[PDB]
C-alpha cells in the first residue's frame, strides 16, 4: 500500500479544512497537493474516505474551488472503482 | 514554473499512447502517474495541452477508463481556470 | 533530536484516529508508518507523548490491530527509557 | 508554497498538542515550523501561521514564549516584504 | 511501478533515435533501462518493453545485439516468474 | 513489496551481529534503523525471517537493550500475523 | 549518472517538439529543463545527437527563443569539442 | 548538523555579493539563509551567523533590513534556548 | 560505481540468507540486485557479482535459478562490453 | 529560484579560485553553474551571475574563455525571455 | 549517524570479497566508506570500522595499502576528537 | 568526476576558515563535511589544490584538530597520487 501518501493527502485536508474561504489561491495550492498524493494511492478504501472527506470541505472553499472539490471527489471514487 | 512536472506529464501520454487497449491495469497506472505531475504544473497552457493530448487517448484506453480519462481531462482544464 | 520525524509521526496518529474502526488495512498501514517515524526519534517526551496518544486510541481500532496499538506503545516507552 | 504551507502547518498542531514542559521537543517543533515557513512566500498563509503561532503562546514555556512572539513577528514582516 | 516503466519506455525512445554507431550511448542507455524495467511489477509492461527492446536489435551495433537479446530474455523470464 | 527496505533491515542486522556487545549506543542506534525499514516491508516471510534473525542476535546485544530486541521481534510477528 | 541525464534532455526536446509555436513560457521552460540536464552529460555524441536535434527545432519554436535554442545548441557543440 | 552550517555560510555570502537594489533576490536568500540556520543547533554557528547578518544590514535594501534585524536577533534567541 | 556494487553486493548477501521457498522475496532481490548491477561500470565488479550469483543458484527456487544464469550471463556481458 | 542562484553563485566562487591551468575542473564547474544557473527565474540573478561569470574570463583557460563568454551570453538571452 | 555506519560496515564487507586485482573498485570502495565513516560521529563505531579496515590491508593492494593505513589512522585521530 | 562534491568541499574549506580558532565543535564538523565530500572528487587538480588549501588552514584550527587536518590534506594527496 501506499500509506505514505495516505498520509499526506490527509494532512492536505486538515490543512484545508482550517483555511479561510477567502484565500482560494491557498486552497487551490492545497488540493494541487492533495490530488498529487491522493492519485497514488492504491487502495479502495483510502480514495473513498479521502473522497467522503474532500466533499465535507467543500462547504468550507471558494464557491470556485468547490467545483474543484467536487470533481476531484469523483476522480477518487472512479479511481478506486477502476482499481 | 514546473516544466519538470511537465516533462513526466508529457512522458506519460506518451508511454499510454503505446499501450495496447487491453492493458488495462498498465493504462491506469500511468493515468495515476500523470495525474501526479500534472497537479504540480502551475502553467494554464501546459494543463490545456497536455488535456487535448489525454482525450486524444480515450480510445485507445480500455472502456472501462475512458470515463476516468474523461474526468482527469476535464479535472486538468478546471485548474488551468482556476490558477 | 529528530523533530521533522516526530511531525510525521504525530500526523500518522492523527490519520489513525479519524479512520473507522473497520479500516484495520489502513489502520495497519498508517501504524508501519508512525512506527517507522516513532522508531527515529531521540526525543524521550515525544516517544512518551506519542505512546500515550497511541494508547487512547486503542478503542477505535479493531480488535485485531490493538493487540498492534499496544506493542508498538509499549516498545516505544522501551526507547524511550533506552535513551 | 503549498508543500511548504503543509509541513508549517503539522508543525503547529503537533506543538499545540505538546505539554508546556517538553520544552525540548517545543524548541525543535518551531525550528522544524520556521523552516518550512521561510519557504512559502505567499502572504495570506504567512499571516495565517503567525496568527496560528501567536495563539499557541499561552500553551508553551515562558522561556519559549518571547521565540514565538519573535517568530510570529518575523513572519509578518515576511509577508509586508513580499 | 508506472513511473519505472516511463523511464523505461523513454530509454528505448531514446535508444531508437541514437545511431548505430553510438555504441557507447546505447550500452549507458539499456544499462538505464534495465536499470528500470527490473522494478517493474507488471507482467504486460515487460512483455511490451521486451518486444520493443527486439525490434530494436537491428538498429544497434552487432556488440550490443547479444546485451539486447539477452536483457529481452531477461524481461520475459521476470514476467513469466511474476 | 518493496526489497529494498529489506536490504536495510538485513543489512542492519548483520551490522548489529558484529558490533560487541558493550556497544549499547551503536547497538540501540541500529536498531532503531532496524525497525524503520522493517516497518516498511509488506512481505510476510521477510518479516519472520528478520524478526527470527533479531532474536538471534539477542545475547549478543546490551542488556538494556535485550528487552527491545524482544519486544522488537514480537512487533514484526505481530506485523506479519495481520498483514 | 550521464545516461540518466541524456534521457531527460531527450525527453525534454520530444516534448519541446509537441508544443505549439504560440506556447513561448512553456518552450522557455523546457529549454532551461532541457540545459540543466544537458550539461550533465560526460558523452560526446549525446550533446553533438541532442545539438543537432535541438537545431532541428528552431523552426517550430516561439520566434523570442529561436535565438535561445540557436545559442544552445552552440553552447553543447562547444561542451563536445571541450570534453 | 554542520550541513546547514555550510548552506546558510553560503547564503550569506550570496547576500554579500548582491547589490543593494536587488530587493527581491536578497529576500529570496535571506528565506533560504534562515531555513537552513533553523536546522542549526551549534550555538557558536547561530551567533556566528547571526554577526555576520548583522554586518550585511547595511548592504541589503532599506525594506529588508529590519526583517535582517529580526533574523539575527532570531538566532540570538535560538542560540540562547540550547 | 562503488555505490551500486554496494548495494548490489549486500543483495546477494541477502539472497543468499533466504530460504529456498521464498519465491517472491527472492524474485525482489534479484529484481533489487540486477537493478544496481546494471550501474556498474567496473569489469571486476561485474565478473565478482556474476560468479557470486552463481553459487547463489542451488539455494534459490528452480524457476529462480533460470533467472539466476541468465542475470550471471547479462553481467559477463556488461563486463566484456566494459 | 533561490536554492539554484545559491548553488550557481557558490559555482562561481570556486570557479575564480582555481588556477588557470585546472582546465578539466573549470570544465566541470562551469557544467555544474550552467545545471544550476538554467533553473533560475529573476532576471537580477542571471545578469548577476553573468556580469560576474564574465570577470572570470580573463583568468580561465582560453578554451575554457570561450565557454564562459557564451555561457555569460546565455544568461543574458536568458534574462530576456523571462 | 546508525545509517552512516551501515553503509560504511556493507562496504568493507563488499571491500573483503574483492580480489587484490580490483584496485579502482578497492580505491572506489574506500573512498565510498570514508565518505560514510566521515559522518558518523560514534567513538566505539569509528574505532571497530578503524579496526575492520586495517585487517583488511593483507588482502588489499600494496598502494591501496597505504590509503587503508592512512583512512584508518584517520579515523582513529577522528574517534579521539569526539 | 564529481565536480559537485568538489562545490561542497570548497565551500567546506570557506566556512571553515571564517570559525574562529575556539569552536572546537564545528571546526570539527565541518572537517568531517569536508572529507565526505573530497573522497568524492576523482579530480587530481582539485584533491591537490584542497589539500593545500587545508594545509592553510592548519595553524588557524584548535590545536587537537590540527592533526586531524594533517592527515586529512595527507589523504587528499594520496587520492590524487592514487587517481
Amino acid at each position: 500500500m501506499s500509506g505514505d501518501n495516505f498520509l499526506k493527502a490527509f494532512a492536505a485536508l486538515e490543512a484545508l479544512a482550517a483555511l479561510p474561504a477567502s484565500a482560494k489561491e491557498l486552497q487551490l495550492e492545497l488540493i494541487k497537493q492533495f490530488m498529487a498524493e491522493a492519485m497514488k494511492i492504491g487502495n479502495k478504501e483510502g480514495l473513498l474516505l479521502l473522497a467522503e472527506r474532500l466533499e465535507a470541505l467543500k462547504p468550507k472553499v471558494s464557491p470556485e474551488i468547490a467545483v474543484l472539490v467536487e470533481k476531484a471527489a469523483e476522480m477518487l471514487k472512479l479511481l478506486a472503482k477502476a482499481l
